[PDB]
């Protein structure tokens, strides 16, 4: 009889098996009033979730295949997931829980918000699906908390073209636009109307950000629409006013940005890129060598501000956003524009945000000189991204 | 007579005069497995053969006829049509189970051994016929002491966060290694304690039978579960691991996604294809172009928490014993590297450090020597290294 | 992507043997890094200098008699002699500097011309041509 910690129960008492749903949302109401963060259902164990960073459970009771067959259908959108499983599809969703006992918000409830990986895994010589559920912000942050300044991010959305955060999975692009799309419609600024979202995972909600001159609709692209092409696609046929597409990951998505952004829309992309110059030259290769001029003239023309981040761990322990963008005018976009060979482009970005923009290596000397960054980091920033 | 491959005396069964039936080649099997078997390969040219101690042994001289290898090739497959599929151009490999009467386990109930078949086309004598392999599967994780660690060493590879790699030219001893200390992980008090992800090439050893108190592990295949190594990190990011078996590091993308992965939360067990700590460190640096090689050196030096190659060398007793050459990077070691001034002399100075505060492959061959195990020739060789 | 399996096979612990379509070694290296892209190439550079353990080119030529003899040249990758391939701070080099350790350290096509002529089982004109290698 060995055991993970058990938690003393608020509400209710485990079920014999997990049938309902309504016991499953039950079993996350009692993690919650643990404030447990993430939760982990495989197998072999218990149903389990992260309490201060600690693995718990409910019960000494494990679960079978079966029941996590049950809450794999719950918690995902689609139905008989294990099909999708081995189909090699990758199965990120999001997954809500109100609470029951009419605890309510400073309007007229209370919801909690959860990013829901079902994974593949082999337990005693049978695939299986484990399930983590991380509890994510709901609502989102102010400008204040992610550290941008109202002027940059008012730098950062034109009528029209592309505005792009790159980074790496880890570094909270997601986060920067829904602060940047929250502060667009809580403030006067020269991008209002219908503001679309394509999310994979929705992450952040603005059901609780009221604006005086936008609406804005968000849409999940497994779930909701098949693919982020066929959302995009549809986008157009709205009246929309911004559009928050998806990672310009490949030619087909990039063009979807181009077309969006060329029928007079801003257009909120992610890049996979450690800084702009990388951001560039990744996107150009997208595009085979016989369309790679005309795909190079749109991009230059379409893209007004790219940034990349990073998120740094500072001197307190905690971690900040270090961010190198490059604000393209018509000056700085005529200039990429009029090179003797195209091919450089990258290379002239490169340099342009040193020039023009804020590289690395200011924010990390600015990030230093206030104390933020132990030093180190500064340097690492500087040497690359 | 004609020169002939080894044959070890039998236990307790009498060789077939020929292969007629299963439960012969099974005793057969369980006769090979008493003479520890690492694998057993049936070819209709020569007599049954099993790799012993690493090398080839054979019960009898006694050569078995292409009816035999068909019978024993339909048994292991479990399927009639073998050759049918040969000659289809189908790769055949699957499970084939044998269970040892006597023997059972702590607890459990039957005791079981796996073996992974492969039936392959040879051609011999004018024509096709099918190979045989049966790679021995790993039951359950060895203790440290039995696999020659001690728990204060393991301890040093047991981080808060970083990486800790094991390098090596086999797999064998680096699944071995891995698996004893995440068992030792799971089974006493240690920094690293939670949510265990180990993303497999053959998920080679099994955790249905360690016990936990405040630890999980999520096992996940090499090919068919998870497609890439890329796509099972990008998704173990989505995971909330508190350890994550990378897999090996490899290319480029391999090791950012694993200092990716170190420089959020939580330890990364990473193998490497390097013959010591210095060719490890080498390899890696290899990855990356000069521009950015210096925040790849800096991001190498950071994130990494410990260093160990293995080698298998062979004791004058008659078996072969892991030596082990490791360096815990700490914080000390991690400021002397980053207090390079070229910043390329970090291997030639890791294996400096190696010498001054490691365990060098010359004091592991110096002790193992000192001690009956290794002859004075293998441990110069193994000083060599 | 078979040069790579190679290296995969090599690296994971297994003795390799590989036929090139190259004359001699020099062009052994300088085809194998060819077939990857200059972003990779460094690692591939490594790769193939860490796993090469030895590399011989072979030709036919003419004997005295008319018969046909197999003139080969080799280097052995010693532990040192990749130790000097690797810290070559270029690589752009690697090729050029195994003709010169194959010149140095190895058996090249002009020394075994020389040592089939010495032994008269080779012409000066077929061993001309075969030191050119």
């Amino acid at each position: 009889l060995h055991l993970p910690i058990l938690e003393f129960k608020t509400e209710y008492r485990y079920p014999s098996t997990f049938e309902h749903e309504a016991q499953f949302k039950d079993t996350v109401l009692e993690f919650l009033a643990h404030e447990a963060s993430d939760i982990i259902i495989k197998q072999g164990v218990a149903i389990s979730a992260k309490v201060k960073g600690t693995l718990c459970t409910l019960s000494t009771r494990t679960l079978n295949f079966n029941e996590i067959e049950r809450i794999a259908l719950w918690a995902s959108g689609s139905s008989s997931v294990l099909t999708e499983l081995a189909s090699k599809k990758l199965i990120n969703t999001r997954y809500e829980v109100f609470h029951p006992t009419k605890l309510t918000t400073g309007g007229q409830k209370q919801r909690f918000g959860y990013r829901v990986n079902i994974s593949p895994v082999y337990i005693q010589g049978k695939t299986t699906a484990e399930i983590v559920m991380r509890s994510i912000p709901l609502d989102p942050l102010p400008l204040a908390d992610i550290g941008l300044s109202p002027e940059l991010v008012n730098q950062m959305c034109p009528d029209n073209g592309i505005v792009m955060v790159a980074g790496k999975t880890s570094s909270g692009k997601s986060t920067t636009f829904s602060s940047i799309i929250r502060y667009i419609m809580e403030n006067d600024t020269p991008i209002k109307g219908h503001l679309l979202t394509h999310e994979d995972p929705i992450e952040f909600v603005y059901d609780n950000i009221k604006s005086a001159h936008s609406i804005i609709a968000q849409s999940q692209i497994p779930e909701q629409f098949s693919s982020f092409a066929i959302a995009n696609q549809e986008a157009l046929r709205r009246t929309p006013n911004l559009i928050m597409i998806g990672e310009l990951r490949d030619k087909q998505s990039i063009e979807s940005a181009f077309e969006a952004a060329n029928t007079g829309h801003p257009v909120f992309a992610t890049v996979h890129s450690q800084n702009c110059s990388a951001v560039m030259r990744r996107l150009i290769s997208r595009f085979d060598e016989s369309v790679r001029g005309a795909a190079i003239y749109d991009l230059v023309e379409t893209t007004r501000f790219i940034m990349a981040q990073t998120l740094v761990r500072k001197t307190d322990g905690n971690l900040v956003a270090a961010r190198e963008y490059l604000n393209f005018t018509t000056d700085i976009r005529e200039q990429l524009l009029s090179l003797s060979d195209m091919g450089k482009v990258a290379s002239e970005v490169r340099r342009l945000v040193d020039e023009f923009g804020h590289p690395f290596s200011l924010e990390a000397e600015r990030l230093h000189s206030d104390g933020i960054i132990d030093g180190h980091v500064a340097k690492r920033l500087s040497m690359m991204s």
